[PDB]
Parts: structure tokens; sequence; C-alpha cells
């Protein structure tokens, strides 16, 4: 855990070094490398010069600052220098062809999650290959296939069944892809029909591939949920702790989950900022709210856009509100702005990462009691966990023998057994949300939820020109 | 734009008002006698039949070049019979000098079936259904004649396309090819649309190459399932002639109150405006005799909520949606006291009730069990982040729904996809308690145009039009 | 027609009354002990032996020796006391007290005598071929070979598949007619579908077949014809009281089988009847049976009842309901020793129809064909639709003949499956209900405050020692 | 023979403590120390271990000698030490008092330990979930056909999932399986599990045991008490004028194993060392070892807790709230008094199918036939119809496949009745003082019954 923020502490620092660099390289000043908008740029930046399969001058659109206005600029560094940058920071490493998987997969992941936020689909065209209702499934579909491999554990049912999809249009590349949704997928027919997959026709793999994916939208896949912040904010971090003697290190903040992530991103808001300007997603006319705008960043960071709105209600320093109520913008440096801090406490609760099987098929870290053996003749109802005893017996009752057609039918009467259970149907037992205060995890408290819990919702409060349309 | 279409439809809807206005001159009917429904009811079946080749043809004397219309004649508010009469091209020849019509006979054909389903269970006074009797709540458009059937395809139910295919697979045991396609070949194409979606269209596919057994099998499956499984059947506020004429001559008559350019919508609170407008001036007979019992005296408000169910074909919705919107106490069919709507030997003329719809909402035109406009999404469920003990939110019915449309295989047999039919049906009913229809989808007020302040009917009890009570008619 | 009914029954009813009051003349009973439902019950069991053609043609074989006496145990009474006594008449005065009265028609009038003893059996006695759980479905088992074929309709699904199951039995040592009645009772689908097949089914497949049609029945409720059958001594005491109190209904005017002219006959029979109370009970020969136990038994056996759901009946009668095993009454034979109790007088306080039909179906004013509703309006609402009408619909209308055994019987398993899963909306006789004595006209309709155990058969910690 | 069998049960437990007296003097166990149950634990393991027959054909350097972990007190205070007997000595202790003579004995003396073992931790065999269908799991494959009936359908399953990984051993455990499974297709299958595939066998075991979870199997229970616990009652009883004799309560049913138990109570002592289950620093509390002494004599870990609740004279602790080490003797330890009259109320035990409740006060009446036309709902027991359609439409023609599926909607049916599913009906709790079940009462059933609930207020 110690040796774990350690290991941590080394490559954030070594992040902020590159961020620190990138950013003299462009003319980025002191008080600016403080500007969320900035990360996104200067990272998107290094992704560009590093992807070696679109492979000189370098330019970065970036925000400048004068008082409390800002304004966007257009940067300009050589090639050779922005390589450089990394190549010296970076000693004896980088010798993958994407500098380090993970460095650059981390940056893609969040802007992947800040665009999950900000559109349904809605940025990268339309070029999708899966069912618009099966979008809450896509977490880090905005990905490029380099960073995908190493970004695995993160990505969405949807997204692995996309890469299937677009590939089908010591290793195999499909055979890798169909692995790692196997993993993710709930325990039974499903995980069967996995390994059936490559026996199957073209036009099975297709009903083999959407029924998996539609099943996932109940008989909840398992995801990887890492708390992943823009680069300018471990810098503000970092700032922050040598500003401040008494406050937590830098080192003891050096965390992407548990309280520790919490506290990471609470002092990162200390000294963040953010630009605020005229336009909306959708309404050029519409200002930008920042109070909207830091609910999309702190949702951004986690993940938060496919969780249920009551559970992040809950955390919240401020009133949730569904998409189309929000009116933020791009996150991309505006032509002219104003410059907005980011609010120092917004997480008064924290919460652990639901990192796998929402269901818990197989009771891991819970108790394994799912029923009473009678002792005494004495009148007693039953006892038995109905969906635990539901979770074990598609796990435990599987034939090898099966053919396409018995284990489609076993995964439509899984989906069955499940929503006839609907209203009882419990994810993640025993989980609870904790006050910042409350590290030990000493005293439990409930969300208290109820109504719709769709980010995407559309109501009567949203916005001119969206949810309205 | 939606004007573009309010100036085409009064186009359509001026030609209508000359020929009725036209017809009326030629058959001897008064100026004020045009404002009696009946009168419309009785012009526009008399055009319909004029224009009917078949049964032209088979007619053959000189009573086939003459042309009989029962009409309503009235003295001063004491109204009676009159057989109006003109020859077989005078009627032809009114035609000739509006029009330089098929889909015109259609629409007032489809007014005629709408009025007729209401008034009766059956319909057509004959037994010979091709379905079974739970099954006509879905026969929308049973009445229309053959002719108006391919055009209005669209406004017929799935028991109406279904027994349409039963009657070609009767006479093929015991042909003709217009597009490309084969009668049956458009048929199963037609039903296969409506139906929804998931094995009920994959069999669909498949139809023909079924065997006779099968066929049979695959229809009363496909139509029981319907019943639940709630087809795509599009609606349209179609009112008689004499109507149209109302709303022209109250829109001349009263400045300021909308024109018929501004009431010529047959969709959205325009046709409601239009609906209420026209019966500020429409006429209905009220005599002795019902449908039942002879020597009881028609009702006025009763055969006004008739009326008004007949124009936006109401017969087989849910009444407690109707009762939220209509000016009158709702009434059961056998409740009510009402006649054939035909031309009365002697009775009395009432005026319609001005202003008989205070709410109105839009049509459902496509999969009941599909969402309704701009306030509902595309997200189905949520995906957990925080390990945080919470309840399942999965929306059941959508992802029901979903899973109809996306898992389709093409390899499946006849007896694979039938179970698969009765597992869907089985599916939705499981459901019943959670399950619901136009999700998104509201009642406003007539003045609400602006569709600002949505409203949810008050629902329960028996939503059935047809059932009976303990207040029905004595005979009903 | 009906008013036509009831001059049509008051024909028959005044024909009954006739051939059991010479009768009980022949047998030597005293007009006061003719109302007395004890000697109702013997005169007609000795009615139905004596008509019985083939035991009295066997009887004779088997003999000079033809002492062709007919010997009937009675209830003779002085005053409130009474005792058995044992009559006597000849076989040619039975027969001719017929032949005068009457005129083939006999079996349809000893077929519902009959009725009444199995109904009377069926609420004293819960108990061969079938299992013991399914005996709430052997209505009229207790009627004798030849009275089964008149009284179809009467008979339960059990009852029918009994006689099946016997037939095949000693074809392992005619059916096609118990089929097609077996058919007509059980609720539409695979189980119809089976019957439809059951000639070219073998032996194992044939008993699988009944057994599984028969427990599904449980739940997939069958169609039987109920009517109010009454002895002859009660119908007696209608005709007294009509001639009595010349201002009350005629006899006439209470000649109905069903509906509340029955319910109102039965209250009028009550004022004159009379029946008898003894030492000793079913089960326990120590126990003094109990007048208000006996009457409620008496009702029970009028209306068939004892199958009947508990709180429906409870809501009906004048008396707190008690189930089998809480009542203290004996046989309804005549005692050795004991006493005389009038009938109580105004026991049916409410009353309601018969159910005839599928109990999954309608009756009164729901039996509309409209089953679903086909929207208009793009307003958000329930799905309305009749799920059991619609289960019962695909049950007719479709169902392939392309079905084999084993299809058939997994079909019938998932129909009982579908129906046990949809025990929530599942209503038995919907748009029924109960009606105050007084509403002729089915005015004001009161719907029975049911909750708990309906089964009359149930075992409670009131049961009656030894039972 | 209720009272006849006392007296054979009377003969059988003296008996053992005649066995136990002399294997404590063999080992030197101090009068006094003889009435601590570890020492029972110990001695009694260590006639199971001579006797494996097995195990010492297994086995100048050969220690043909006895070794056995004891308990020795002092004042107050305890120890723990290692005690050594000749094996011939131990053997002749036998040969003294014997001449089933000492299997059954010493089946029900590992009956008792694998209850205590099951009371103290949650196989590899079978799936975890499915670890309250193990009863009797601890023991060796001599005491299984022994104690039998005993033994849970997930020991029974283990057994014969050993075989496969290699009357026959296998068709006498799969005969043991048929008479425990839930009637119907699970017992249909059991019939057929000798034309199965292996993967088809394994599917078949894995599915009766998953369905056993709802579907609940009928299994033998009796009191089982140490031998010292028993030599406690014959002390005690001794003792007070009023008091029952031992043969007045040698029972391992109803009321008298209770009163049994209780007796035992007032001289009978275990420790209270340093070190519980899985935490070596926390010290043990009396109270909880006491409770699980009262689950291990009873083999109550899998039983719901509510009804351990309402009998016992202490409020009622979930597994991990339990401060309790192993029963094995402690390096350090205080000696103590076990509690004098744990039990306040009692019940008879299962044995039977715990849904099929033949006869009691349950009628033949499972559903209505309706007469007159009123409105109602469906009457009809779902559950007692599913379980006739189970007896009367068995189809012999029926291959694995169509019995997997009946198996399956067989759990569906019951899992969709849960709410309306009720076990032991007619079955009642009762006051420790009433003896011939007169007052019935009923425990207050509602919250979690699970012992091995995790829980807020548990122990790290």
């Amino acid at each position: 855990p110690e040796e774990q923020r350690a290991k941590n502490a080394k490559t954030i620092l070594e992040n902020i070094q590159i961020y620190e660099r990138m950013c003299d390289l462009f003319g980025v000043s002191e008080d600016d490398k403080l500007i969320i908008e900035n990360s996104i740029s200067i990272e998107r930046m290094i992704r560009v010069v590093t992807d070696k399969k679109y492979q000189g001058k370098v330019f970065c659109r970036l925000v400048e600052s004068t008082a409390g206005k800002c304004s966007a600029r257009l940067g300009m560094a050589l090639k050779p220098n922005v390589e450089a940058v990394l190549t010296d920071v970076l000693g004896n490493e980088l010798d993958r062809a994407a500098v380090l998987g993970k460095r650059m997969g981390f940056t893609a992941m969040f802007k992947s999650n800040l665009e999950e936020v900000l559109y349904q689909r809605g940025k990268n065209q339309l070029k999708k290959r899966n069912s618009a209702e099966t979008f809450t499934l896509s977490q880090g579909a905005s990905l490029e296939a380099r960073f995908r491999p190493i970004m695995e554990k993160h990505l969405g049912v949807g997204t692995v069944v996309a890469s299937i999809k677009n590939i089908l249009a010591s290793w195999s590349p499909l055979e890798r892809e169909i692995s790692f949704l196997n993993k993710k997928l709930f325990p039974g027919p499903m995980r069967q029909l996995c390994k059936k997959f490559e026996y199957l026709n073209d036009q099975e793999k297709q009903l083999a591939l959407n029924l998996m994916l539609d099943a996932s939208l109940i008989l909840k896949p398992q995801v990887t949920h890492k708390m992943i912040m823009p680069w300018s904010m471990w810098l503000a971090v970092k700032k922050y702790a040598e500003m401040n003697k008494g406050s937590p290190s830098l080192e003891d903040l050096a965390a992407y989950s548990g309280v520790r992530a919490f506290m990471a991103f609470n002092t990162a808001c200390y000294m963040s900022k953010f630009t605020i300007g005229k336009g909306i997603v959708g309404d050029a006319e519409i200002m930008e709210n920042g109070n909207d705008k830091m609910q999309i960043l702190a949702m951004a960071c986690f993940g938060l856009a496919y969780e249920d709105t009551g559970i992040v209600a809950a955390m919240i320093s401020q009133p949730m509100k569904k998409r189309y109520q929000l009116k933020v913008g791009n996150f991309n440096p505006p032509e002219e702005g104003t410059i907005k801090g980011t609010s120092a406490g917004y997480f008064h609760k924290w919460a652990e990462f639901g990192n796998r099987l929402p269901f818990n098929s197989f009771g891991t870290g819970e108790s394994k009691q799912i029923s009473n053996s009678g002792v005494f003749a004495v009148q007693r109802p039953s006892t038995t966990n109905i969906q635990r005893l539901a979770e074990l017996m598609a796990r435990n009752t599987g034939e090898t023998s099966d053919n396409f057609t018995q284990l489609v039918q076993k995964i439509r009467e899984q989906v069955g057994t499940f929503a006839d259970q609907k209203a009882n149907l419990r994810e993640f037992t025993g989980g609870y949300i904790y006050d910042i205060t409350d590290v030990t995890k000493s005293n439990p408290k409930i969300p208290q939820l109820g109504g719709n819990s769709f980010f995407f919702e559309f109501t009567g409060s949203d916005v001119p020109r969206t949810g309205a349309k």
C-alpha cells in the first residue's frame, strides 16, 4: 500500500515533469499550466506525436490568461524538441512505440471518460456498430487501437464487442479480445458461448455478440474503475502539498482508489482552474455555468457518466443535475473567456470502486452462506437467497456438449430469471458511502436513493436545443 | 413545414366541399340540409357505389343508369326520409367538373368503417368473420371495401390484414400480380410492417415456405400475440364532408376565429379544433329506434359521443383516455341509445355539441411499446463505478424490446419461431403490472396548443368500450 | 321462457311429491313423519334399488323363493322423540305408484335423487383410483354407474378420470364417450389435444395422460354443472307452506334449481322441514349430534358445497361457518333413538348464481369478447390486456396437431406453469357477485370478505376428538 | 420402547464413561481434569487414531506408542501437556470394556468433532455456497456408511466426486443420496447415474447439490456430547435427591437430550486462553465458547439463528462476532465452568423432509371446486400441486436432458413460491419445564438467519 503509493508518486512526478516541459515548449506560463483545458491539449498533442501508425512542426491550441480573462492561442514547437522532452525525462524505458501504453493510455482514458459525460456518442460522428441503448457498456470507447490492449480492464463489454465487430469486418488479436470479453462477462452461458466462439458462422458470431451485449445490460459485467485526473491537476496537488507543510504530502494522496484518491481530487481543486465562455454543447448562444462544468470534471475524473445519479448526488457538494440540465461546453480552449477556479471540497463523501462483478457470482469478499439447513422440527419460511442461487446455478450447471442454439436459450433464460426478480436484485451488497474524515470506514452510510438514476435522461428542466432539440 | 401541409389539405378539403355541395344540388338537398351528418354519410356512400366498376358491371335495365340515394329532408326542426335521384352520368359529370379520386373515397370509406366499428361489435350484420371473436379489437378498417385496402393499408389493423390473407388462402384451395408482387406477397409485407418486432416478423419471412396448416396456425398465433404485443397502426381525424363544410361556413361567418387552412389538419390540436369548430353548425337526426330496440328514442348526447368516436376511430381505444377529453360522461356501448345513423322515416334535427373536446392528444401511429416524442432518452440501465449497494435500475420492458429487434438468427424453423412467439407473449405478460404503452405521451388542454402543460389521465376501471354493465339499455 | 321453465319444473316437482307421499303411505309413514329428511333419503334410496332393473333381474335369477318384499329403515316420531322402524311394501305396489304418477323418464328423476346423496356424502366423508389430493375434482363420484351417463354434466373431472381408469383396468383382464365428456370439462389447450390423441396412446401414456390432466385441473379449473338438488320431502314442505300462506309465493313461483328462487325455495322448505338429532357422530359414536352443525351439512348437500371456498359459503349463511371436523353430525340415516329438530328458516341470508362454465372466464355483466385495447392516442398507459383470457385464447386458436405425446405433456406442464406464475392476476368467476336474498333484480352487488383458509376439509385445533 | 431405548443408551453411555475414565488414567489426567471438554475431545480423537486399522497398517526407530495432547489444570489456571501410553494398554482398555461394537460409538465421537469444526470454520470438491449442505463432512471414510443418515447431500456428493476422480462404494453412495434428495426428478436422475457419461455425471451432482439449497434434503440429527459431559451427568445425578437419574437423561433426541445437555453444564469445564480463531492475540470469551459448545452438541452451524436464539438463555451472536479459539489444549489458559442451564427452550429434531410434513394438521385438500359464480382469486396450493405432480406424473422414458430441465423448473417453481414456502409446518418450540408439549410457542423470525453472517460488529 505504502509500497504502491511510492511507485505511484514516481510515475506522477515523471508526468508532472513531462507536462511542465511541454508547456514551456509551447509557451504556457507558470500560472496558465494550472488551467485544466491546457492539460487536455498537451496530453492529446503527446498522443498525436507519439501515434507511430499515423506517421516537423507541432501545433497546440491552448489558453492564455490576463488577470481574470482568458483567450485561446496557437502554440508552436518543433517535432524533434517534443520527442526530446519525452526521451530526456523518460530514459531507460520509452521502448514502446506508443511512449508507454500505461502513461498515454491513462491520458486517453481520462479523455474518453470526459467524452462519455459530454456526449452519448455525438462527437466521433456516428461510426456505431452496436445499438444506441447499449452505450452504457461502452466505457473507454474513444480510445485509439494502441491503448485498448493495455487499458483492457477499464474497457466496457460494448467497446470490446465493437472491437471484435470491426476485426470481423503466442497470441491472436481476435482470440485476445474474446478472452477479455470472456473475463468481463457475467458467469454462465455467456462465458460458455465465448469458448465456442470461432467455431461459429459469421451470421452466428453476430448473434453471439449482440446477445451477450444486450444480456449484460442486466447481467452486469466486471469493469475496472480508477481515479484518472488530467496532469495539471496532479501538478496542483504537488504545488499545494509543497506550499502547505502540515497538509498531506503528494505521496499520501498518490492513489487512484480509495479515500486517498478522493483527497487527491479535493486538494487538486485548491489551485486548479478551468475556462468559462459563451457557448455550450449544441447552443452557441448559452453561457457556460461554473457549477455545471465542475460536475462534468468530477464525473470525468471518476468515469461517472453511466453511474447511478443518486449514488453521485450523495457524495457531491452541489445539487446533482442530469446531462441536459447542465450548461457546459467542449472543454477545448475557448476563443475568449474567463478563468474560474475549481470547488475545493467537492467530494463530502467517498466510496471504494466496484472493480469486480456487481452481482458477485463468486462472493469473494462476501459470506458464502446462501441457505439454512434445518436441525429442529420448527416452522420457518424459506431463507434461501434466490438471486445468489440463480448466480451459482448459472456458474455451476454448464453443459460442455451444448450447441450454439442450446447456449442462446440458456442466456435468454438467464436474462428472464434475473428480470423476473428485478425488484429484489441487489448490486454491490455490502458497499457503503463514507465521509472524507472517515478514513477507517468505521461509520458506514446509505446514499438514500429513489427515482430516475439515468444521467442521459430527458427532463422538463432541460436547457434549450438539448433534450428538447 | 406544417404550413405547406395545411395549404395542401385545405385544397383537398375545398375540392371535397365542392363535390359535396354540387352532389347535394343534383339530389335536391336544401342549403340547410347540407349540414345534416346523415346526408354526408349517404352522399359519400353513393359516390363510392357509382365509382365502383366491379359492382356497376355486375349490375348489368333503366334502374342501372339511375342513382337512388336516401336523404334527410327537414322542415323546421322536424325531418323526414326522402328518396333522392340522379342519372349515373350527372353524378360522373360533377366529378369531372371539380376534378381533372381513389384515395379521396378511401378516406370517406374509413370514416364509415370507424362509425360501424363504434356502432357494432361485428359491424356488417354478418357472422362470416375469419378471426376469433376476441381478436375483433385488431380489426381497424374491417368494413373498408377491398378497393380502398391498398391505399389505406396503414390505417388497417393486424386482424384486417390477417382476415384478408385467410380470404386468399381459402379461395386458393377452392390470381393476380400488380406491383411486380402478388396480393398475398403484398399482404404478408403489410402485416410484417405492422407486427411487433421479434419472432413474429421472422415468421412472416418464412410464411411463403409454410404449408397450409402451418400458415393458419401462424396467422392465429401472430393475431393472438398482437393483443399484448401491440402492433403499429396509423390514425387520422377523418370526419364527414358536411363537417368540413361546417368548418368552412364558421371560419367565413366568424372573423378572428381560425380559417379553414388553419384548421386543415388530420393530426394534432388543429384536428381537435377543426372537430370542435365543425360542431358549431353541424346537425344530426334523433328518432324512435336504436340499434337493438326499435321502440327506444335516440339520445342526443349519446349520438354525439358516437360521432366523436367515429371521427377519431375510438371504438377499440381505452375508455378512460376518451373520458378525460370529451365534454359528456363517457358511456359504454350498450349504455348508449343510438340508431344506425341512416336517414330516419321521421325524426327531430339536433345540433352537434360545440367544444366537445376539452382535452387533446397526438396519435399513436408507431409501435405502442416504443416511446413518444421529445422527453424520453436511449439510456436503459446504469454501469456501476462505486462499490455501493444499489437495486437493479434496468428497464425490463425496454431491454425485452431491444432483444426482440437485436436477437435475430434467420436459421429458425416454424416450430422454433412458434415457441419464441409464445415466450415473447410470456415475457411481456409476466411484466403486466409495470408494462406501459406510449411512455412520454400526455393529454393537453384544448387551449394548450403549445403542449406546455402535459397531463396524465386518471386511469383505472374497465377500459373496454364493448363491456357489459347493469345500466345496459334493455334488449342490449 | 324463464316463467315457462318454472311451470315445466313445477310439473316435475308435483310428480316427485306425489311419488314420495304415496311411498310413505305404502311404507306406513305418518303425515307429520313425511316432513323428516331421513325418511326422504331412505324412500328415494329405496326407489333407486327397486328401479335398478340390473340388480332386480339378478335378484329373482338367484331364486317359491321369490319373496319380493321391499324393506326400508325409517324414522317414526312421538312429537319430539323419534325412533327407527323397519317399513315394508310389495314391489308391484312401489312399481304401480311410479306408473300411476308418471307413465326411460324415471332415470333422470332418480339420477337427481342419487346426486343429492353423492352431494351429501361429499360433505360427510372426504373419502381408490386417483390420488387423494385430487378428491376436490371428484363430484358425483358416489353416483352408481347407471346414473353417471344422464348426470354427465354434474360429474367432476376426477369422477370421469376414475371411470376411464376403471375401463382400462377391466381391459387388463364406451371409453370413447367418457373421453368426449372429459374433453368438454377440461380447460382448453394441450389437455384437450391429449384427449383427441388418447386412443393412439399406449397403456403407460394413457395412465400418465389421465393423472396429468387431473393434477392440472387442480389449478386449470374445469367446467361442472351445478343445480340446487334438495330432497323430495323439502319440496313437499314448499307445497304445504305455499298453500298455507296464500299471500306468500306459490310452488310455481319457487320451482327453480338455480338463481334467487332456488335459494328462496330452500329457505321456504326450511319452515316445515325436520331432521333427527341422535347419539353418535361421524368418527365418534359417543358424541351427541349438534343441530346447527347438521343444518350446515344439509344446506351444503343441497347446493353441493363440499369443495366450494369456505369464505364464499360463510358470507351467505345465518350461522358461523365451521370446517368439516369442527362439526358434530352423524349419518343422515334413521337413528335407533333420538329427537326431532326442525330445520333453520332463513339459513341463506345471501344468494349467488351457479358457475357452470370455465371459472377463468367471466360471469354476469362481464361476458364480453373484448379483452384488449388498440391504442389510438399517444397517451401513457398500462397494458389493459386480460392475461388469463389471452392465455385461454391461444390455447383454443393455436396448438399444433403435429404434436407428439411428450410434446403435449411438456405443454400441459408449461400451461400449469404460466397460470401458477400469473396467480396475482388470476381471478375465478370474474364479474360474479353475492346478493342479499331480498334483492331479486341483482342490484347492489356485494363482494365477500375473502382471506384465510378456504378448504372445508382442513384440520384445525377446534377439531372434534377422534376426527 | 421410548424408556427401553433410554436403558440401552444408559448401558452404552456407561461403557463410554468406563473407556474414557481408563484412558484418562493411562494418560495421567487428574480426577478434576477429567471433566474438561478439551480432554474428552483429545482422548476421543486418540481412540479413533489408534482404532484406524489402515493408518496403523501404514506404519528400532518405530515408536509403537500413543501420543495425546492434554490439558493439565492446577489451582484454576491451566497448561497444555503431551501424554503417552503404550498402544496395547490402550487396546486392552477397549477389550476390558467391549470384549458396530466400537465403530458406531467412535462414529458419533467423529460426528461431534465434525459438528464442532462446522461451527468453528466454514471442502474443495463442491462450490463454497453449498457448504450448508455438508453435515458430517469431517468424517474419515471409515465412519461415513455407519453415520450415513447424519451426512449432508454435500458430503455424499463430495464422496461420489472423489470416487470419480481416480454393491460398489459408488452404488452405495448414490442410493444414500437418493434417499436424502427432495422427491421427484432429482431422485429419478439418481436412478440414471450409472448410465450417464462423466460430463453428464458432474452436471447431475452439481445441479442436485445446488437444488438442495431450496429443495431441502432429509438429514438425521442427534444430540452428541463428548464423553466427559456424560461423565458430568453421571456425577451430578448422584448428588441431588430431586434430580433425575442418568438413565432418566439417557436421550439423544427430545426434551431429555436438552435436560441431559443442561445437567452436564453444572459440572463440565472448558478453557479461556490467549488467542481466538484467526486472531492469535485476542482473549477468548466464556459465554462465546459456551454458544459454540451448545451449537456443536446439537449440530446448529447451518440452522436458522432465530430458532437457536429463542431456545438459548444468552444473546445469539453470529460466527465472526465470537471470541472463540479452536477447542485444542491451550499453552497457558484459565479453567472456565460451563453454563448450568443454557437451554431455556427445546424442540424435536427434523430428520424427515422439511417441506412435506405428512399428517400433523395438514389435510389432503389442496384446491377448491367452485359452485357459485362469485369473483375470487385462485386458492390452489402451488407448493403442494408441484409436489403431487412429482409423485403422480413421473415419466420413466425421460432422458438426462429432460430430467435436468425438470430439476430446473422444480427449482424455479419453488423459487417463485419462496414467500409462501414454509419448512417443518406444525413444528413448535417448548419451555424446558414443558415436558409433554402442552403449551407450544413460536420463535420470533425476522432478521438474517445465517450464522456465518458478515456483520458490522465483527472481530478482526
